[PDB]
């Protein structure tokens, strides 16, 4: 009954703080300069697209892609804080939940900019192939593909900005994280999201398969997703020592 306005609400604080909808991503998808080989890559930097000391192709992407991700978490966290409930919390909840929350909510939201062959970068003037990326040497290139395959069977749902939004709120509002003081007033929180988007998904949706468990299941499979990339993560941190990490990502990885 207030659950229809309390997803526009969600709908609107999504609206509100993030740079790229899928509602634009969709549309230049269908224009973007094409970063395929180095040459490209090289011409993108040359002001036509868009740091530390540069060491190498591979990693000159990974540090790239880490503006990108400090990027989105500023997002994410202007996001959460226009949510109520999220901003009555305790900072120290707040933090605990966005920490634990933020890369299973980056992945879901980067199936909005990925196709088959690849996806959007520098908020949609580049598109950088997926064969280009696979060129990458180790680990990169092992880190990329898992989530080219989670993107692509993820759009099959065929999920609007509507829907991502409650699906956003539903991973950052999450009772399961480690050293969560508030417990009970988070779970509350996430009931009261995952209601709202059941029943967005019935309006939205009307011919559902099987829409909403399949829904809970991907949440399961962002879960996985983020435990891989976070021992892939820690690979880089041991092997690659002339590499450096943002200290807000260190933060968030930190235990
Ligand atoms: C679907 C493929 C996603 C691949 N990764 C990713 C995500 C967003 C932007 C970019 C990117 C690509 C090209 C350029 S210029 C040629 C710039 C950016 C990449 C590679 S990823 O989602 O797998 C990914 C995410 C995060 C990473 O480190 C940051 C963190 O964990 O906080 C990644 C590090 C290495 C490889 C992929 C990463
Ligand atoms: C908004 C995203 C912030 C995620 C970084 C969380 O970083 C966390 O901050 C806590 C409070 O300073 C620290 O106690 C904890 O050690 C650190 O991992
Ligand atoms: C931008 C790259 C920052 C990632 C550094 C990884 O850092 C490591 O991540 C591990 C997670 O497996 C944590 O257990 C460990 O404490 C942390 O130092």
């Amino acid at each position: 009954a207030d659950l229809k306005a309390f997803s526009k609400h969600i709908y609107n604080a999504y609206l509100k703080n993030f740079n790229m909808t899928k509602k634009k991503a969709r549309s230049i998808l269908t224009a973007p300069f094409v970063i395929h080989d180095i040459e490209t890559l090289w011409q993108a930097e040359k002001g036509l697209v868009w740091l530390p000391p540069y060491k190498e192709i591979s990693v000159h992407v990974f540090y790239r892609c880490q503006c990108t991700t400090v990027e989105t978490v500023r997002e994410l966290t202007e996001f959460a804080k226009s949510i109520p409930s999220f901003s009555s919390l305790f900072l120290n909840d707040q933090v605990t939940l966005l920490k634990y929350g933020v890369h299973e909510a980056i992945f879901a939201m980067l199936a909005s900019i990925v196709n088959k062959d690849g996806l959007l970068v520098a908020n949609g003037s580049g598109f950088v192939t997926r064969e280009f990326l696979r060129s990458l040497r180790k680990p990169f290139s092992d880190i990329i593909e898992p989530k080219f395959e989670f993107a692509v069977k993820f759009n099959a749902l065929e999920l609007d900005d509507s829907d991502l939004a409650l699906f956003i709120a539903a991973i950052i509002l999450c009772g399961d994280r480690p050293g969560l003081m508030n417990v009970p007033r988070v779970e509350a929180i996430q009931d009261t999201i995952l209601r709202a988007l059941e029943f967005h998904l019935q309006a939205n949706h009307p011919d559902a398969q099987y829409l909403f468990p399949k829904l809970l299941q991907k949440m399961a499979d962002l879960r996985q997703l983020v435990t891989e990339h976070a021992q892939m993560m820690q690979r880089i941190k041991k092997t690659e020592t002339e590499t450096s990490l943002h200290p807000l990502l260190q933060e968030i990885y930190k235990d």
